[PDB]
RNA sequence: CGACGCUAGCGUC
RNA sequence: GACGCUAGCGUCG
């Protein structure tokens, strides 16, 4: 151990180093790499020379994968470990019962696992002497750690009898979801402890003062302020979205509106799923006026982000954001549909410019904060800093307002999504791997949870980091209010736990184990009758005729494809900018409607062992059915019920 | 393609 | 006290 550990480090691995089941829950950046190690070298020096251990070791974001895999087999191989991970693109065609077996430490994201213990290519967990989740908070509802986590409790409550790995868990904090007393909180801190099995939670007692000189709580500060004064922009587009909703109303003619919510997206969202059941006697027509109003509720719909956009930055930046919408769909083809509502936009486009750009209009929300840098940087002109937005749209509209902007010269911006003097983003799952200690953290618009909360304390370490919330609703200010009182609930919490017997308390989670146990079997829900006849799906920006149900077979469960030309008349290949790949897949294209003036996203287009073939999705088409002639919208693939015929490669 | 998690809004016993 | 739906965001096979 020849790297200088200090004494809170040892204090939360002894638990670990004793057997026990124990969630290590520490603040972020306290060193918990350090502390998996110490516990691992730990682990394996414990064995007689006959018995033999296994370690495994779960992130589920592949950079830490990366790093954790890179730095156990920098320490172990000194010591005579063999060190190896598996992930998606090392997964295929690889005989992984062996690579298990042969190998002493084993990093792996969850979801291979799952995979692999589900169809039998592992039999057993008690292959694994430890199990080790960092970032455990999440062994939760459906998330692979909880379904591995369900496994180990089958083989726990059943009377199969192997011997069970030991579990630990790190975090930075527990959560208490919907937690609204110290006793509710208390019952969901056992609820998560049962769903790793753990007998002892470990934190900071005796060596605080050693840990409070490593990791300091930044300074929080609110800052309400309020709307837009003045809505120019507002009274314009409120009367272009009258006017797109009284074509609606020419052709639809069938019905608390409010023009910039949720609720009207959620509203428009219901329009389209509602009108792609238009069904006439004629098949022509309707097919161009469903899509008509298809076309007028996707303006519609980017009618209403745009002002949302306007709510929260420039308006400049809206006005980018539908003039690249409108290049956009201007490479889709030309109608009658393009033009028209193209030319009542060029009507308004110039007044609308003249609106956008006069100093006169400025959201408050953005000279706030222009303030805030100012004051950040004029006292320290080295500040780092990190500005969290909610859409993707605000992150680049940000950024040009950044360089747009003269007052913050000294700004110069990077973006991440999925040298600097400032980073603007939307959110990062989970504390994350290493970033440069930000000074200053910025939350503009920003909601979230108590997890996220003790998390992003992690980018601002250092004493003196300061983080600021920026908002034009008394919600988010009330809402994040809340959750700090939720962490007192924790701490709590927490501490009178600790403060119980451990065999009070390993029989409390024993029983809420065997609880959820028969939940879960109880939950387990039969099948249906899977009918068996021959469905037409048509398609959702078009409505012709792509195929039937007896054109498709299935590849492995969850993918569908189609045999036959019939497709193959009626779509485009495009080779496409992102050539991912996942796990026995190569991506290489997206498939588009063949229809003129069409070109909606119907699905990928993929080499699958041998074959090329093009692979769908249910929620961009609609079903119709032969005798009945009604049609309906399925939106999830495994919602769909008919004759599962699987892939067979002999055609 | 598909599986999950977080958030907001809205519903069901 | 959970489930579902819509969307935003993130991750993963
Ligand atoms: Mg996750
Ligand atoms: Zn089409």
């Amino acid at each position: 151990s020849p790297f200088k550990p200090r004494n809170y480090q040892l204090e939360l691995a002894l638990p670990a180093m004793k057997g026990k089941n124990t969630i290590i829950c520490a603040p972020t950046g306290f060193g918990k790499t350090f502390v998996s190690l110490l516990i691992c070298e730990h682990h394996l020096k414990k064995f007689p020379q006959g018995q033999k251990g296994k370690v495994v070791f779960f992130a589920n974001q592949i950079p830490v994968y990366e790093q954790q895999k890179s730095v156990f087999s920098k320490y172990f191989e000194r010591h005579g470990y063999r060190v190896t991970g598996i992930s998606g693109a090392t997964a295929e065609n690889v005989p992984v019962e062996q690579i298990v077996e042969n190998n002493d430490i084993i990093i792996l994201t969850p979801q291979i696992l799952v995979n692999n213990l589900k169809k039998g290519t592992i039999p057993s967990l008690s292959i694994f002497t430890l199990m080790i989740f960092d970032e455990c908070h999440n062994t939760s509802k459906q998330h692979p750690y909880n379904m591995i986590m369900f496994n180990y409790l089958d083989q726990k409550l059943g009377g199969s009898s192997g011997p069970l790995p030991q579990v630990i868990g790190l975090t930075a904090s527990v959560g208490v979801g919907d937690a609204k007393n110290t006793d509710e909180a208390l019952d969901y801190i056992c609820k998560l402890c049962a769903s790793l099995d753990a007998s002892v939670i470990a934190t900071v007692k005796h060596n605080l003062e050693e840990l409070e000189q490593v990791v300091y709580k930044p300074q929080k500060f609110f800052r309400k302020v309020e709307s837009r004064i003045s809505d120019k922009f507002k009274y314009i587009i409120a009367q272009l979205m009258r006017d797109t909703e009284s074509l609606a109303k020419r052709i639809c003619k069938d019905l608390n509106r409010e023009f910039g919510t949720q609720k009207y997206e959620q509203w428009i969202v219901t329009v389209q799923k509602a009108c792609m059941v238009f069904q006439m006697p004629d098949k022509d027509e309707e097919s161009r006026i469903c899509k008509a109003l298809f076309l007028y509720t996707s303006h519609l719909r980017k009618y209403n982000d745009a002002l949302i956009i306007s709510e929260h930055a420039r308006m400049k930046d809206a006005l980018d954001y539908l003039k690249d919408f409108f290049s956009n769909v201007r490479a889709a083809g030309f109608d009658e549909i393009e033009q028209d509502l193209t030319q009542r936009f060029e009507e308004k486009l110039q007044e609308l410019e003249s609106v956008s750009r006069d100093p006169s209009n400025e959201n408050p929300k953005l000279e706030d904060l222009c303030f805030i840098l100012q004051e950040e940087y004029h006292l320290n002109p080295e500040t780092i800093t990190i500005l969290f937005v909610k859409t993707r749209a605000l992150v680049d509209a940000l950024k040009n307002w950044i360089e747009g902007n003269p007052k913050l010269s000294f700004l110069k911006p990077g973006i991440l999504t999925g040298d600097h003097n400032i980073l603007i983003a939307t959110s990062v799952a989970d504390e994350g791997i290493d970033i440069a200690q930000c000074n200053l953290v910025i939350l503009y618009e920003y909601v979230g949870n108590v997890i996220k909360m003790i998390q992003t304390r992690g980018r601002g370490r250092a004493r003196g980091s300061k983080c600021f919330l920026l908002t034009s609703n008394a919600g988010v200010i009330e809402k994040e209010q809340i959750n700090m009182y939720k962490e007192k609930m924790m701490n709590d919490s927490i501490l009178r736990l600790q403060t119980w017997d451990e065999a009070v308390f390993r029989e409390k989670i024993l029983h809420i184990q065997t609880h959820e146990k028969f939940i879960r079997d109880s939950q387990e829900k039969p099948k249906p009758v899977p009918d068996k006849e021959n469905k037409k799906l048509l398609c959702r920006k078009c409505k012709a005729l792509a195929c039937y149900t007896a054109d498709v077979r299935v590849i492995e469960e969850c993918h569908y494809t189609v045999l036959g030309d019939a497709f193959k008349e009626c779509f485009v290949s495009r080779p496409h900018p992102k050539p991912k790949q996942f796990s026995s897949f190569e991506k290489r294209a997206k498939i588009f409607c063949a229809r003129q003036n069409c070109s909606h996203d119907w699905g990928i287009h993929v080499k699958y062992k041998t074959f090329e073939i093009p692979v769908i999705k249910i929620e961009s088409f609609v079903v119709e059915d032969i005798a009945t002639g009604v049609q309906t919208l399925y939106s999830k693939w495994k919602d769909f019920h008919f004759e599962k015929i699987p892939f067979d490669p002999a055609e």
